[PDB]
């Protein structure tokens, strides 16, 4: 039974003697420890965990009739998370400052960390902010309503809270240094930086960024789109499925708000106006790509002499981000959620129709969807590369913001987005529109990658690949993208295998519209690495589920492909049920990337000292030169120096010992095996159970 087994896992994920919660009611990343990827530490959390709860919650309080731990769920979040505390102390204090005329001084990004700090130049004038001035008049506040993206939740860095502190999960960033920072070579900070760690009279504000004086004191908080975005579609079912409290619905429609900050280039600068390398400042909505773009990070001063404060939206999108439910939750009547501020309805309106557009122009030749586009070409407004494809004046990208590892090769990037359009599909036709743009648009792009993914979903076979991860055919010849894949295959009962990455080549070509697409024959996809990823899985199951049930409301049956995507997730679910240990569906996984606990690149400038959470001397003695060649002048630690505390990890000592015996520095290569682990993710073990949920109210009933 489906409806059984969500059960089951619903409570294996919140029983007290699982871990997969802190003791103050808070998800961690993983109960392990010892594990890094986007957080550092799987004691950290992110809003990205925070909407799955909310989304675990609302088909749990669906089944039950009981929706107090939704609001529980909201509550928690909106106390640890979200930076508003209305009634203690102001957790965005001199935000009401800010100056949407100069919302904040520019400053270029660059290729490698080596080459921070950045000058807080103002070489470019900011534009305008066009929605300061609303979310002002409909709320009576600035205070941004959208979560931070990364707690420390054990206070584990030991920064504490400063402007809350007897809360345990500390406000903590990481990345800030561009698009060769992977998670390996960021430093983490607090916050709320008083400067009483980093270097002494500066904290860390130094590493990043050069004005002319010393830095002040100050607090600064980054969102990550896609969480806040799901957590609005959590809401959207929930009220689908009978909830109407409008004390939270009305929180969910602020958040909505607020996260058209999303929307808008990093500085303001007009969409495409960095072509040829002159961007210009924004007028009115001249900033606002319609897209969700990575982050909108807002900051301000501590303390009395530091009135000011400022916000950034983000130049760069990833296909992955967007999420046409909330888009429609938030810009329809049906949808729900419409915000009460004067163009935010009609802006997120424009939004779902630019995503939707946005994938179409993506999707490669065989159907899977390519990176995103930017509107900062390096991240400084350098003039588009000549023959660069562009979306609204905007230039491709096959791995925006990150390059280390390339943003889009996960194929998770595939199924968390692909998931959303299945669901949109079926929203679409729940609501009778077959006929619009926007639904042919999403019916075109799911039925395409549905055809597509289906090629690379082995249930009870083990796929043929090669040493590189190449899948091959019957023959032995790699196969390299294009439709009509035919994976060699050995019978394998009981086993699941996944594609987990894709190696993307070529652009889409330049978008004209929907009616011109061209079907983009020069952009490849070519599909990689079998693995048995259950996050992945549970994604996935989903996204074929609501395919399926979208053809029958449609056409009144399944059809074809829809026959074939239902009876994909039937196996998938019924062969990963094995898979649960009693505390999630999990298996085993090799980490060659392990390495880099150990290696020595996390940079830090010359001249540089300061003192880490941790307590240690940073960038101590345990140091290399930096790469001439990245264009810095200072010195490499390892991850593990810098995070001394590391070693007290009960895992530490399984993987320094596997290191020391398998791991060949000259060659950079595992000789004797891998680093292997068994995690249990929250988000992951959270996208098993909803999929078990929702094939449950979509197919058997
Ligand atoms: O005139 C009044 C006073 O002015 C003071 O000077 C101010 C100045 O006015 C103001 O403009 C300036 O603002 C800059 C900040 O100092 C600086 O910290 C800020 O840097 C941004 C950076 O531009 C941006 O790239 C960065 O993005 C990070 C982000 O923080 C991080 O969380 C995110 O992580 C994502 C992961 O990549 C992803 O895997 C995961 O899912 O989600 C994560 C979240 O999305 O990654 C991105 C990089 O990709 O954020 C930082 C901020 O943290 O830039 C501001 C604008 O340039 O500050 C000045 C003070 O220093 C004067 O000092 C005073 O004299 C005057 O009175
Ligand atoms: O940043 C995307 C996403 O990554 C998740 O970890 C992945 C990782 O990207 C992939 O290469 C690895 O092999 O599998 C893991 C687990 O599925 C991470 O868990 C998320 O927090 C993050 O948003
Ligand atoms: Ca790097
Ligand atoms: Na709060
Ligand atoms: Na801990
Ligand atoms: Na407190
Ligand atoms: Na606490
Ligand atoms: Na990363
Ligand atoms: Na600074
Ligand atoms: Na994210
Ligand atoms: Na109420
Ligand atoms: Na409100
Ligand atoms: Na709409
Ligand atoms: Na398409
Ligand atoms: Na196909
Ligand atoms: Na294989
Ligand atoms: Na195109
Ligand atoms: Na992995």
């Amino acid at each position: 039974s489906n409806k059984e087994r969500f059960l089951t896992l619903y409570h294996q994920i919140k029983s007290d003697a699982n871990g997969y919660f802190s003791p103050e009611g808070i998800p961690y990343h993983s109960i392990e420890t010892l594990i890094c990827e986007a957080p550092d530490y799987g004691h950290m959390t992110t809003s990205e965990a925070y909407s799955y709860w909310l989304w675990l919650e609302v088909l749990y309080g669906h089944y039950t009739r009981d929706w107090s731990k939704l609001e529980a769920a909201w509550d928690n979040m909106e106390k640890y998370i979200i930076p508003v505390n209305e009634d203690g102390n102001d957790e965005q204090p001199h935000m009401s400052a800010y100056n949407p005329s100069s919302p904040a001084t520019y400053a270029s990004e660059k290729p490698y960390p080596d080459q921070y700090p950045s000058q807080l130049s103002g070489a470019r004038p900011a534009g305008q902010d066009p929605i300061d001035g609303e979310l002002k008049s409909t709320y009576g506040t600035n205070e941004t309503y959208l979560m931070h993206w990364l707690l420390d939740v054990d206070n584990w860095y030991k920064y504490g809270n400063l402007l809350n502190p007897s809360h345990k999960a500390a406000y903590v960033n990481t990345f800030q240094r561009g698009q060769q920072e992977s998670v390996w070579e960021a430093i983490p900070h607090p916050s709320q930086d008083d400067k009483s760690f980093g270097k002494p009279n500066e904290g860390f504000m130094s590493l990043f960024t050069k004005e002319n004086q010393v830095p002040a004191a100050q607090w600064r908080y980054t969102n990550a789109t896609d969480a806040d975005a799901r957590a609005i579609q959590a809401i959207y079912w929930a009220k689908e499925l009978g909830y109407n409290n409008s004390t939270y619905l009305d929180k969910a429609k602020k958040m909505g708000d607020f996260l058209r900050y999303g929307m808008y280039d990093k500085y303001f600068q007009t969409i495409g106006s960095g072509k040829q390398g002159n961007p210009y400042p924004g007028n009115g909505k001249g900033a606002c790509h319609y897209l969700m773009a990575w982050y909108t990070s807002w900051g301000g001063g501590l303390g009395d002499y530091a009135n000011w404060s400022w916000r950034i939206g983000a130049s760069h999108c990833h296909q992955g981000y967007q999420n046409p439910v909330a888009a429609y939750a938030l810009s329809s009547d049906k949808g729900g959620l419409k915000p009460s501020s004067a163009t935010g309805a009609s802006d997120w309106e424009k939004t779902l129709k630019r995503q939707l557009e946005f994938y179409v122009w993506l999707q490669s030749k065989e159907g899977a969807i390519a990176g995103g586009a930017t509107n900062s070409w390096n991240g400084d407004y350098s003039a588009y590369p000549a023959g660069r494809s562009t979306f609204y004046d905007m230039a491709y990208e096959d791995a925006p913001v990150y390059h280390d590892p390339p943003s889009n090769n996960w194929f998770g990037m595939q199924a968390w987005p692909m998931e959303r359009v299945a669901e949109l599909y079926y929203i679409f036709v729940k609501d009778g529109d077959k006929t619009s743009e926007n639904v042919q648009m999403a019916k075109s792009c799911i039925t395409k990658w549905v055809n597509y993914a289906l090629d690379y979903i082995f249930i009870g076979s083990r796929p043929v690949s090669d040493e590189e991860g190449y899948f091959l055919d019957d023959q032995g010849r790699r196969i390299l993208g294009g439709t009509n894949a035919t994976v060699a295959t050995t019978s394998a009962p009981g086993e699941f295998w996944l594609p987990g990455n894709i190696a993307w080549s070529g652009q889409p070509d330049t978008w004209n519209g929907f009616q011109s697409a061209t079907g983009n024959p020069n952009l490849t996809a070519v599909t990689k690495d079998p693995t048995q990823d259950t996050g992945v899985l549970g994604s996935l199951v989903k996204a074929f589920t609501f395919f399926a049930a979208a053809t029958k409301l449609e056409t009144g049956n399944y059809t074809a492909l829809g026959v074939r995507a239902k009876d994909a997730a039937a196996q998938l679910l019924e062969v990963a049920w094995n898979y649960n240990d009693g505390v999630g569906i999990v298996t085993e996984e090799e980490r060659e990337d392990y390495d880099r606990f150990f290696k020595k690149e996390v940079y830090f400038p010359n001249g540089w000292n300061g003192t880490f959470g941790q307590g240690n001397q940073i960038p101590g003695s345990s140091t290399i030169p930096s790469d001439p060649q990245r264009g810095g002048n200072g010195v490499y630690t390892s991850f593990a120096d810098l995070r001394p505390n590391i070693k007290q990890d009960p895992a530490w000592s399984s993987l320094e010992s596997k290191y020391q015996s398998s791991f060949n520095e000259a060659t950079g290569k595992w000789e004797n095996g891998a680093p292997v682990f068994t995690y249990h993710r929250f988000w992951s073990q959270v996208d098993m159970a909803t999929a078990y949920a929702e094939y449950h109210r979509l197919i058997n009933l």
